[PDB]
């Protein structure tokens, strides 16, 4: 009975959604409001020491960290693969999931640090051919995407022409539910149509 | 015939060059100057688009980003491994390597990101038993430890005593070649003793 602590606008949470449905793995949605700082409490530290969101518990493993719960869905339920075969695409895959997690990641406003890690990541993926990131099926690369681009279109209203191969791989995410369903609008904890 | 673009004092091609040691693969050292701006050179941007130093070029494929290059090399050429095959130290691995990657890489000085990257990963790493970060053989997370530990000490002389198990882990480091042989002071590119 897997576990995840999740806050419905964290784009690292929602990183992490879309692996478990893309995987069917059912799981307790357990709400950590980030902004009202219930991160800090005490009991919760004692679940998760490590004290960050999101993280996944199967049993007495806690595992923190987007990218590392991902490679541990991943490993530990292997189908469907979220990494190719192709030892080049994979490294494709895992470049461009650096860049979303340290490169970008950490009057109005204008955000260029977007523009920049957009930029590398247009150069990065354009020469993949396909239909998402890298290829026709959804990849390691597409799960970082996703909430990536979210973000940027919802909270700094980033136009997406200039990156056509990333408006192809966000407009490819629309019909499959793995990707709808993770949406921070649709999770438990979200702002109401109540 | 590989070859690696580096630059001896950063610490993402640090780590690459101590995996290259560990997996006992030759490779051309190509030194990029990154104070000088030898990245930003147009004959290097032809062969390296993305721009960035560590890139290594394996003929015709071309890999930046120094986690992107260990993963790449590590399933190239899988002896020695460098993850062990436990899943959940697999996953502390890749959570020490995104701490690192991610969480710190981005009168007196004094630098107390490092005092917050350096708690967690000693939170992370204080329960794995062993010589090294996470056992008795040399793992990613390792990779990742030595060259931000080098930096603390040399750049920003960090006390390492709060952190007894990164200390441990730093001091393991001392009698292993590949960790020697990768060390700043030893590359080609380094400042001279003549």
């Amino acid at each position: 009975k897997l576990k995840l602590y999740s806050y419905w606008r964290s784009s690292c949470a929602h990183r992490v959604r879309i692996a478990l449905a893309l995987k069917g793995l059912d799981y307790e949605y357990i709400p950590v409001n980030l902004l009202k700082g219930d991160q800090f409490d005490s009991d919760f530290k004692k679940i998760n020491p490590m004290g960050t969101v999101p993280a996944l518990v199967d049993g007495d493993v806690v595992i923190n960290d987007s990218f590392a719960i991902i490679m541990y869905l991943d490993e530990k339920y292997p189908e469907p693969p979220l990494l190719p075969r192709d030892l080049h695409k994979r490294a494709v895959n895992y470049q461009a999931m650096s860049i979303v997690l340290s490169g970008i990641q950490p009057t109005a406003w204008v955000n260029n640090a977007i523009t920049k890690g957009f930029t590398a990541l247009e150069k990065l993926l354009v020469n993949c051919a396909g239909k998402h990131a890298t290829g026709d099926e959804i990849y390691l690369a597409d799960l970082f995407l996703a909430p990536q681009i979210h973000g940027a279109i919802n909270r700094f209203q980033i136009n997406m022409e200039p990156y056509p191969t990333l408006a192809k791989c966000y407009e490819s995410y629309n019909e499959l539910p793995a990707f709808q369903n993770a949406l921070p609008e649709k999770q438990p904890d979200a702002p109401s149509s109540t």
